């Protein structure tokens, strides 16, 4: 199955969902220049439960921090976005070095890592599954990671992680404040795109906040040391876990601030 390495990485998940090649693909190059500043786009609206959290696990591809998406206690509106985003997972995308670890690149910076918190459309779908599928159905905040002085929330993860270092593995996770790991101001850029790993699915409204967040490098490099092979399987370290930027194809990428 898919991953990062040489046979199973980027260049080749084409072959293996031939939507990686679609027109509305993501990440993307974000050329501020070229940006279309919308005063109809709207701040965001945020709310997040610290207590919503509830299991952090190993994919093998990133680690998730799982909420309990129940019910309508941690929800983003505003932005773009019609209607009420339910949040659903967070999970962190990065690289081998501190130089180039983000999936969106701006200017051409690229960042140390970059966090995705993913949420559906509960007014239109029933269901994270059934919202997956739908243009509307998907709303993914991106956060920029940049190395500088460590994050104390960002530590509660690190800390877990040698509980969870094989694929597959789990533990309980809760008291997480994912409103104050947000940067101080929330301006941001928006483009219609896919999720960024299979299975590619057409259907995220990206909202990607301009403004990075500080991790230490020490703590960046405890999720190099997540493993991408489950137990008893010969080891494999996911040492990077980010897509390459895919063609605009003609999208028009906003921004809420100039
Ligand atoms: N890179 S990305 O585009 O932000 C992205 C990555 C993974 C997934 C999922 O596979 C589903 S959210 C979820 N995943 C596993 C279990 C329960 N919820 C969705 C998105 Cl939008
Ligand atoms: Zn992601």
């Amino acid at each position: 199955s898919w991953g990062y390495r040489e046979h199973n990485g980027p260049i080749h998940w084409k072959e293996f969902f031939p939507i990686a090649d679609g027109d509305q693909q993501s990440p993307i190059e974000i050329k501020t220049k070229e940006v279309k500043y919308d005063s109809s786009l709207r701040p965001l609206s945020i709310k997040y439960d610290p207590s919503s959290a509830k299991i952090i696990s190993n994919s093998g591809h990133s680690f998730n921090v799982d909420f309990d998406d129940t019910e309508n206690k941690s929800v983003l509106r505003g932005g773009p976005l019609t209607g009420s985003y339910r949040l659903r997972q967070v999970h962190l995308h990065w690289g081998s070095a501190d130089d180039h670890g983000s999936e969106h690149i701006v200017d051409g910076v690229s960042y140390a890592a970059e966090l995705h918190v993913v949420h559906w459309n509960s007014d239109k779908y029933p269901s994270f599954v059934e919202a997956a599928h739908e243009p509307d159905g998907l709303a993914v905040l991106g956060v920029f990671l940049q190395i500088g002085e460590p994050n104390s929330q960002l530590q509660k993860i690190t800390d877990t992680l040698d509980s969870i270092k094989e694929k597959g593995k789990q533990t309980r996770f809760t008291n997480f404040d994912l409103l104050s790991l947000l940067p101080p101001s929330w301006d941001y850029w928006t483009y219609p795109g896919s999720l960024t790993v299979p299975p590619l699915l057409e259907s995220v409204t990206w909202i990607v906040l301009k403004q990075p967040i500080n991790i230490s490098s020490q703590q960046l490099a405890k999720f190099r040391s997540l493993l991408c092979t489950a137990e008893g399987e010969a080891a494999a370290f996911l040492v990077s876990n980010h897509r390459p930027p895919q063609p605009l194809k003609g999208r028009k990428v906003r921004a809420s601030f100039h």
